[PDB]
C-alpha cells in the first residue's frame, strides 16, 4: 500500500463518472462532499496487499493514526488515489482494504470521512505547507493471511 | 524519479521553512506564484537517477511532454516533491535534474513553471477528475 499524508485546511472532492463498470453504490449526496482542517490519506492499494488485507490495514490505520497525533490532526479523510502506485491491488481488494482502514480509524475515535470508490472524480486541497504537512508512507504485509 | 501527474485548474504554492540547511536562494517574489488549466507535474529525483542525469531528465521531458498533449495542457508545473520516493537523490544533483525538465519542457514550446527548490511549502491544487487528470511515471537510467 501506498499512503500520501497531507494535512489540510480543507478537503472537497465531486465524483465526476463512473471509472469502474460496476462502483461503489452510492447516494446523490455522497457524490460530493468537504471536510476542514483535516488529514488526508490518499491511499493507492497493491498487488503485495492481497496476502493479507487484514494485517495492511492494521499497520495503516497505526500510520495514519501516528501522524495525525503528530500534527493534531482531529480529522482524516480516506481517499481513493489508485494512481499513486503502479502496482494496483483488484479493485474488490482494494475496496475492502480501504474500508478497513476507515472503519480502524473511526473505532480510534476520530472524525473520519471518505469518498466514493470506483470513480473519475474531482478534488481541491489545501496543504498546510508545515514540516510534517507533507508525508509518505509504504505499508505491506509482513506475512499472509491465516483464513 | 517518481512522477505523479495532476492535470488542474490551478496550483498556487507558497514557500514556508527551509527544508534543507541552504535551500535556493530566493526574492519574496518568488515566495508565492499560481499558474491555471495545468498540468502539474510532482516529482521525486531518486538516487539512481543520479547515474545518468541527462538520460532520465530525457524521458522525463518526454512522457511528461506526452500526457500534456494527451490531455491538452499548454501549461506545466515542475513540483519538487521529494516525498514520493524513499531513494533519493542528493540535493544538489535533485536540484540540476529538476531544472533540466524544466527546460526540456520550456524548449518545446510549453508554458512551464517551477518551484522554488529546497523548502516546505503550503500549496492549493483543483485536480479536475477526468480519466487522465491523475496519471503516475516511473523513469530511471
Ligand atoms: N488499487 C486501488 N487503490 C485505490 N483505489 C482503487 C484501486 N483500484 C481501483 N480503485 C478505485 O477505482 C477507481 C479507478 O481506478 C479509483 N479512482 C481514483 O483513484 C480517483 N482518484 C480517480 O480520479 C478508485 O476509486
Ligand atoms: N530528491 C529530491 N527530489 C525532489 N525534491 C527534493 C529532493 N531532495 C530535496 N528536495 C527538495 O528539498 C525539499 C525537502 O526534501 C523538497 N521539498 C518538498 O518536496 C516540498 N514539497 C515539501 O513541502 C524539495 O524542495
Amino acid at each position: 500500500m501506498r499512503v500520501l499524508l497531507i494535512h489540510s485546511d480543507y478537503i472537497e472532492y465531486e465524483v465526476k463518472d463512473k471509472a469502474l463498470k460496476n462502483p461503489e453504490p452510492i447516494s446523490e449526496d455522497m457524490k460530493r462532499g468537504r471536510m476542514e482542517e483535516v488529514l488526508v490519506a490518499f491511499i493507492s492499494v497493491e498487488k503485495v496487499d492481497e496476502k493479507n488485507p487484514e494485517e495492511v490495514s492494521l499497520k495503516a490505520i497505526e500510520e495514519i493514526s501516528k501522524v495525525a497525533e503528530q500534527v493534531k490532526a482531529e480529522n482524516v479523510f480516506v481517499y481513493p488515489f489508485a494512481h499513486l502506485s503502479s502496482e494496483l491491488a483488484k479493485p474488490s481488494v482494494a475496496m475492502d482494504i480501504l474500508n478497513r482502514v476507515y472503519q480502524g480509524l473511526k473505532e480510534r475515535g476520530f472524525n473520519v470521512g471518505k469518498a466514493p470508490f470506483g470513480y473519475y472524480m474531482a478534488f481541491k486541497i489545501s496543504c498546510k505547507g508545515h514540516p510534517l504537512a507533507e508525508l509518505s508512507r509504504t505499508i505491506v504485509p509482513e506475512e499472509a493471511r491465516v483464513e
